[PDB]
């Protein structure tokens, strides 16, 4: 599955969601270079105006493109489950607000890596930072902690994200994630480690549609040479 | 059988294998000069791309071409079994990985020496050095220890090969081998000894097919 | 950023590479004089013997030093991205052989212009001109073609290099390159043009380490 | 490899042989001046009396000392393979008699050019000109024809020698030779040509041991 990430791979992303009764859809296209843990993606909201702030969907909208140092490659679960893929699930808790439940399947469809996602958000405050759109248009760096779940034959992941708010405060979100292989093949279960991630959010000036462009860098770490 | 190795002899090699369900085939041609313990062989993978690293097949892919010093000629089992030939079997254990079971018949077909081989590899890690293709394209020198097995009227052989890995480590492979004659004629059973072997691996630049070219020198020793 | 290239500027270069599994490193130090489009650089292989020929690394191992004629100064992308720098990426295809995927960041570290580089080579023939080391120790002149990529807010470049081979033939390498700014400031997008380049390769006689000394002249052209 | 042959170079020669079961050894020392295609060598039989006539060993007992005219220096395979050396092999067929199978490595050991040789002789008539020692103690001039074997990255050579016999007749010997490089470096493959050779055989009057002294001149030709 690692021989599939040697060059630039095209990515296609589709999400169908509902937040407090609000339904919307997003589509995305881009590519990734696992060689530099590099991602470039543009997303559009197909249903009109996105009901939630864009930064809240960054973590939902492809960790098989992380950069794994040569000594740690036997710890790359995501690429070992390829091409069949893996399911990725999450419950994201926004402090003092709602939460998202998400289920997605990430796999190879021909030569494109697709990420089909489903999302339900419940309990959002009508005048919170989220439904109230008080988040600012930017992102911070974060470290994603990973460990093997030998029972489900996958990995469990937990991490928190800080989102800057307009007024000067910060909105936290706790992420609980699990990944399981689709294929019956043996995957690589990793020793404990983490992923350092950095993203930048921007807009395409010639774009009339509600969208978000994203540049991200992901590198693996936390295991000794 | 020794009077057949006085000059250059053409060699014909055929392997049919399966490794963890992967099937492939190899064909080889070349010649050998018993007089200098020399061998020149080129092999091609006829099924497309070889699933295993080429250096893992070197030992399977004709010891009757070793140089046996004058004083040690009564210890040359290989040649004595000729022209009828001998069956050569092996179980090669790759440390922390799978293993190969091989069975072959080496004999004279007309004036060509042919080596007909069958190989089955089981238990290979999907991310080991072998299926993961981490072996480097080279070979080291080794010594093959030989002793008579008077009950099967043949010889038993054991030896180990070190294969360099790109990351810097080494992959070991223990070899357990037995050879028995095909013919009903009396063979030479040897006293304990070993063969000193040196090989060089290269490529033919005008070759599009998956292949390996091999130069090898084998000399007998260990008997006073 | 142009006000930084009025004199001689010290250059520091560092490359970490991997070619068909082979890891090596190189360091370089020198200076450039933008005013004459002149460069002097000496590189050493810190890991011992360089596994690939030195001429194959020339293009990877600082175009902000080109001489841009007065009328053409509004087309100097490279200097406009300074001091923050620009990312330079490339895929170099060697005819009938492997290719190099390279990524680098060129920017000012204090008063030194550093070019930090990463290189990966895949698919090289084991007996090609490259791994087989058949390239002669010299370089030819070439023109590098440039155009703006208003999309990535950078430029796209493509050119080809001829490398002399010992036997008398020539090895070609097609270069595809993209440069993008690191800073959020506005850069100069150029009209189409090219850079005329001339280089000379030599050795430092008192140097025991594997190295290459390089003299190069770069001048911008093609705009009326 | 050419810069090594600018002056006088000491040569050291060692041959271990067997002719129809007869084992003997020879040692030789001397020097060669590539600039004049000049050679002076003295050989001794260390095992006692040499079992075969001395003139039969001349061609076996260092062609990298041939003079190559200036316009023909790109055709010098022998010196380009230096200092790593080359392997030289031969089957010499004596008309109506046995034949010699020889293998040799010629290379630089420090500052001495060494020629280590191995020879086997089979099928010699017990009443022939060779074992019967009927050859006269002299040598003739000959032309050695050369061509590239781009296959083996070497050269093939064939030539014949006439040996005077005491009764008035002549003994012919057909030489089939192949030279291949030891080093992995690129060598010069030549266009067809030949070497003109002249030798004189004599004895050292103060020498009690079986020996042969040899003066020989070799000059390259056949290329416009």
């Amino acid at each position: 599955g690692e021989e599939l990430f040697t060059g630039v791979v095209p990515i296609l992303v589709e999400l169908d969601g509902d937040v407090n009764g609000h339904k919307f859809s997003v589509s995305g296209e881009g590519e990734g270079d696992a060689t530099y843990g590099k991602l470039t993606l543009k997303f559009i909201c197909t249903t009109g105006k996105l009901p939630v702030p864009w930064p809240t969907l960054v973590t939902t909208l492809v960790q098989c493109f992380s950069r794994y140092p040569d000594h740690m490659k036997r710890h790359d679960f995501f690429k070992s489950a390829m091409p069949e893929g893996y399911v990725q699930e999450r419950t994201i808790f926004f402090k003092d607000d709602g939460n998202y439940k998400t289920r997605a399947e990430v796999k190879f469809e021909g030569d494109t890596l697709v990420n089909r996602i489903e999302l339900k958000g419940i309990d959002f405050k009508e005048d919170g930072n989220i439904l109230g759109h008080k988040l600012e248009y930017n992102y911070n760096s974060h470290n994603v902690y990973i460990m093997a779940d030998k029972q489900k034959n996958g990995i469990k992941v937990n991490f928190k994200t800080r989102h800057n708010i307009e007024d000067g405060s910060v909105q936290l979100a706790d992420h609980y994630q699990q990944n399981t292989p689709i294929g019956d093949g043996p995957v690589l279960l990793p020793d404990n480690h983490y992923l350092s991630t950095q993203s930048a959010l921007s807009k395409d000036p010639n774009e009339k549609r509600d969208h978000m462009v994203l540049l991200e860098f992901v590198t693996a770490a936390g295991i000794t040479h």
